[PDB]
């Protein structure tokens, strides 16, 4: 088992992010879908478990050629399908990724708190004090080029080179964070606690570390994009998002069937 907390500080409010995250996840999902691989949405509906209200989503990721060669080698044919269930009770979210073949020996749990600060809160998820001390804290800086994998870099998705037309939140320079700190502009931080378990003798350490590395990468590219697409979603209402999600669900079903594979790829070459 491996636990890490990823902190993503953004130049936007917690309120704006609720819309921004959904808009960005919808677009990022389409960018990964095609040629038999990609995202499939099974459910996206409201819920009210116990005394909690929120949005529930059930999605399946088809990652045949997106996983590294070593994973295709050990995985039975047709088992590289992953279910992602998420109970989004924004500003809080609980997501769990599972795999049918792995049953209980595999899971990716992502628990996120969205707060109006700059990633200074400690143990926001209130984990056991001693356990918390063994959790690695990863600070994701969407403006830091060094945190981007060369293969993923795109100058048109570089927040360090982009300026919003509708908010004027100019290009994020090296010291944008400290600047924002003393700039009473919207600010927030997503504390994403990721707990990974991959029980498989001989590969546990390797696979758990691999998945954390990939979650880091996915969080990094997604939020860099989220920021650069800010003019696309900054003026949207939750209602426009629910309309977009309905359209997206349908567009995914069709994309996944046609064309070739597109999007992010992982390789332990
Ligand atoms: C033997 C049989 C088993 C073999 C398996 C062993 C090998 C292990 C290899 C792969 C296993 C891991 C697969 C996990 C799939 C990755 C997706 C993921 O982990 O989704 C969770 C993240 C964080 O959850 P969230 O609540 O923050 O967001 C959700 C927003 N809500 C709540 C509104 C819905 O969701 C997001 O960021 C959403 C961002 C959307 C963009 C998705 C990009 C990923 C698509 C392709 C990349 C694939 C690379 C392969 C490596 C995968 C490792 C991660």
């Amino acid at each position: 088992v491996l636990i890490k907390e990823f902190r993503v500080v953004l130049p936007c409010s917690v309120q704006e992010y609720q819309v921004g995250q959904l808009y960005s996840v919808a677009e990022a999902s389409k960018n990964e879908t095609g040629g038999g691989e990609g995202i499939e949405v099974l459910k996206n509906e409201p819920y009210e478990n116990d005394g909690e209200k929120g949005q529930y989503t059930h999605k399946i990721y088809h990652l045949k050629s997106k996983v590294p060669a070593f994973v295709r080698m050990i995985a039975p044919e047709g088992s590289l399908v992953f279910h992602e269930k998420a109970w989004n009770a924004y500003p809080y979210c609980r997501t769990i990724v599972t795999n049918e073949y792995m049953k209980d020996d595999f899971f990716i749990k992502i628990e996120t708190w969205h707060k109006p600060d700059l990633g200074t809160l400690e143990n926001v998820h209130g984990l056991d004090p001693n356990t918390w001390k063994t959790v690695e804290i990863v600070h994701i800086d969407i403006a830091d080029r060094s945190q981007v994998e060369p293969a993923d870099y795109k100058a048109d998705e570089d927040p360090a080179l982009f300026q919003s037309v509708k908010t004027k939140r100019g290009p994020l320079g090296p010291n944008w964070k400290k600047e924002l700190a003393n700039t009473p502009c919207p600010k927030m931080c997503a504390y994403k606690l990721v707990t990974i378990k991959f029980k498989w003798w001989g590969l546990q350490s390797k696979v758990e570390n691999f998945i954390q590395k990939q979650e880091k990468r996915i969080f990094t590219n997604l939020h860099r994009q989220l920021f650069c697409w800010i003019d696309k979603w900054i003026d949207l209402t939750m209602e426009d998002i629910r309309r977009m999600e309905d359209e997206t669900q349908k567009e995914l079903e069709t994309m996944r069937k046609k064309g070739s594979v597109r999007g992010t790829s992982a390789a332990d070459a």
